[PDB]
């Protein structure tokens, strides 16, 4: 036992001691059996924030043009140095362009951006934004993200997916680039800090299947047709809940198979803005150690997805203690694309098939040719065998290389 | 110190606690001074298995030519996808082969394959299962790795070393791929998932020594001339027993060198089969701790080589809440290669040279030629301070690049 | 809560319990709450010291021949295999020099070396040493690190930075590698193992800020013109000292801005030879945890910059239980420079701009040149705002890569 440790209060030497919960403000502890970690070391949200270079600056509007609506210095509201910019228009688009000084080489080169919603209002209260480059020979290619409430509430980085590319670009000889968005009644969103990144390695995709219906099964068996991976983003209250919810015992003996892994999507799924942020971080760490007792391990268990697709500034904070990378919802092929070097492990949203493989297969065929990484997800009650089977097929025919979430937080 | 917690049972607030163990469910501590990890957070099983793109599929064996022996679908039993192809032969190999329907560059890839054991028996109970790539020459290169009871009794992969070249074999013009067995009086063995990892990089070699004999120390200086890394495979019981093993200080003394590095062998050598899983789980713990204590920290403790190379997927499934990457025992070239990416870290070998140095030389010059990493090892009492010389010579002389396991772990 | 656990001594079953400090032996937590870690896992120590190939493992000294000073088979002192090469000179310089059998390609390749100071004394304690290669034509081309007291009274690896070019050096066709010191009235300096690292990917420049004066909030703007992220070396002490140096909230506040970071520099400044080791230990501990408090996560707390520069072995040995990575003070280009992979965390400088900012933008310029890794470090109270923007804007200018520590560690 030895004698009681210095000090004063309440010391005491013992051999063998049984809590449920230990508070301690130092632990000394020469061996440590505690594998299931539930809040983390690492904090990610800034790490890849100054990656790659910066193209675009903003310190100084003089080189760029308003095309459309209306461009402004914003020195106030400051993602980065002296200042930002204000992008500003009423019952319009916004576009405005910087051309360059000679022929810029855009090949194998990744685009991000920071960005913060004031306003935008009409068909939507968001708006894709999108980033144009303009050749030579006047074709453009675009890349995209979404600007939308919640997740642009404050200043954030998106990470721009391929969109669209007026045939025979000239990605060798771009002359000027250009960043506008869809019309509405107001727009008011600020910018900042454009980054070029090397994603000169091969195209990439990341599959994810949400909220453990029981067709994850004849979805594992599909996509093991070619290897691909599935990320199961599980919540562990909707296990044994229905016959329309895998049991435990068929999620485990999945989690078995090479090709399947388990990422954290909040014990009983509670979305931001639903419940309170202290609910979340509750759904959260039960998530985190509920999937740990099913066997989810570190690397697995280090990825969250967002309920619903809900987000803000506010849960990645909270997130950021429990979690290293997060991943939103959205409808179209820009969506899913990021670079392969991210700088916002938290923005970036991954691509809806549940309405139809079309978008998806656009993306997997774009992640190939431009060299992107695309990230598709379902969920399996939603989607036939058939749309399953027109996916892993496309993908097994496309140069991509097919990767967990895992592997694409180890490349960063 | 405050007043108690919150809670009915036993509830109290201390200062300062000693203990000699504590259990806790939660355990929330604002400042911890615990380097030393027995269990890992880490389960590295799994993360590997889907590197790469599967290259042949065997979810249709229309494309499968029965050259020797007999090829029929497992649905029962499969790794990946909705079939694994299973091999079956008597009094005779097995050999199956694809013809691609365009030619084929495998230039810079490595190559892996899904394997389980369902019985082999003849003069040993065990073949090597070979990947034969064929030219429009009819030129043979072959990779191969070796089917053995216990790390075969589950589904495994194999990481597949460089074994033979016919002269001349145009590897940029692969025409078919064939995949056989040595002879045996009976053959049954499931195979699946064949992949492909691109291994383009500089060829490298890792030396580890086992079981601490005195000779390491010769071996340390012999290895130093040409700054090549040392792992000792360290068994903490066996410092200190005998003249014919390390003291406790030559031990740590060893370690101190910049490129001697020490990890995990059991504390007292405990082997699958010999002992019970719960007792060789002890000795992998107490070997975890008492390396620690002489000062091994995380990187290199996270290592551990299977004691006598005996291992099963029971002693895998253990071993992960321990250790990261293990490694079994061969006597031939193909045995210490493997691709520079695997994807088991579990399932992979080396070559001795205890019984003399011509299969490690020749792995060696084989990494070199054909960029692949080779494992090569001793015990230092079965090898001569000429034999040492020799390969140590081999590697300077080789292009190759020396490493330690923690580096290629970090490669992964 | 159970009944007591098995054992002699006082044990006890609790369900909550709070304490100030425990000392444990075993942990057995379910579920961890302990993101702040004040000691890591990683010993970096020797992860590194046997990266690359060796080149001159100086094991035969047949090969080398004074050009000036002298030179022998050290055998009782050896970094790496049979013996190291001890050079000592009086009253003059020493340069020794081997010929190449061939010519040597070295293009993309950066030079590492093991040095240990017995004595040097004159007109300084230290030298400057120089690996200076010579090309078919008889031009030279150096590379240099510093010997000082201290930090080079045990065998450390040095990175060898840039430092001059006879223009038009055959990179391509070396014919001669020389070793050389400035003149002194003694040296006796040990070397041993030099290293060849490939360092052909881009130029990448790293800028720290040293014990957190007021000042770095117009480092913030200036830096953040371009997006370099700044490392604030931060003493936690210094907060709300004075006018002079930050307030608790501008630090948090800088720390929310995406491109500044915090790494350790003591809680109080403690400087080795100025304290003893066990006080220093005290501030690096305190320095981490007060930090953590701070909101300083994992990878960047993981980083600690050398009070006043002073480091030695003991340093080096106490910080590894906390830290992965240190930096020096030097007030020359080459000081700055390493090769993108290092070999030691631990004995590299960085170059002070706070004495005018000619040999960090000198540093900057080398660094895109010849494809390496510059460190540069002021602190914001001796620098002017005009200076900041001329080392900013030859940054933003140059082809480098700006980088994070951070970054810089996940590269090795
Ligand atoms: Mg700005
Ligand atoms: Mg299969
Ligand atoms: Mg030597
Ligand atoms: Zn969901
Ligand atoms: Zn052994
Ligand atoms: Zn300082």
């Amino acid at each position: 036992t030895g004698l009681n440790p210095d000090g004063l209060g309440r010391t005491a030497a013992f051999s063998n001691t049984s809590a449920e919960s230990v508070s301690a403000v130092d632990a000394t502890i020469d061996r440590l059996y505690a594998q299931d970690r539930i809040e983390i070391p690492t904090d990610s949200r800034q790490l890849f924030s100054t990656r790659g270079t910066v193209l675009r600056n903003f310190e100084d509007l003089s080189g760029w043009t308003a095309n459309i609506g209306s461009l402004s210095a914003e020195t106030s509201d400051v993602y980065v140095g002296s200042q930002s910019a204000r992008l500003t228009a009423s019952s319009s688009a916004v576009d405005i362009r910087y051309s360059f000084g000679t022929a810029q080489d855009f090949t194998g080169k990744g685009f991000s951006m920071a960005l913060k919603r004031i306003d935008v209002s009409g068909s939507s209260d968001s708006t894709p934004i999108k980033i144009r480059l303009v050749d030579g020979n006047t074709n453009y290619r675009t890349f995209s993200a979404r600007c939308r409430p919640g997740g642009g509430d404050e200043w954030g980085r998106r990470d721009f997916g391929f969109e669209s590319e007026d045939t025979g670009f000239d990605v060798t000889n771009v002359q000027t680039m250009t960043v506008t968005t869809n019309s509405r009644s107001s727009i008011d969103i600020l910018v900042d800090d454009i980054r070029v990144v090397d994603s000169s390695g091969t195209g990439q995709v990341i599959v994810t299947i949400d909220d453990v219906h029981t067709g994850d099964k004849t979805a594992a068996e599909v996509f093991g047709r070619y290897g691909i991976p599935i990320g199961l983003a599980a919540n562990a209250k909707f296990l044994d809940q229905s016959s329309s919810k895998l049991t435990t015992q068929e999620f485990k003996d999945l989690l078995a198979k090479p090709h399947v892994y388990a990422v954290n999507h909040g014990y009983n799924h509670y979305d931001y803005g639903s419940y309170s942020i202290d609910e979340i971080e509750d759904d959260v760490i039960r998530g985190k150690y509920e999937l740990q007792d099913l066997g989810v391990r570190e690397p697995n268990i280090n990825h969250y997805v967002y309920p619903s697709g809900n987000y803000a500034q506010e849960s990645i904070d909270m997130l950021s203690n429990y979690h290293v990378m997060s991943w939103g919802t959205g409808a179209e092929s820009f969506d899913a694309l990021t670079p392969n070097q991210l700088t916002s492990p938290w923005h970036n949203l991954r691509c809806s098939f549940d309405s139809g493989t079309a978008e998806a297969e656009q993306a997997v065929n774009d992640a190939a040719t431009y060299n992107q990484t695309a990230h598709i997800y379902f969920h399996s009650d939603n989607v036939t065998q058939s749309e399953m089977e027109s996916v892993a097929q496309t993908i097994n025919s496309a140069d991509v290389t097919p990767i967990t979430l895992m592997d694409f937080y180890n490349q960063q």
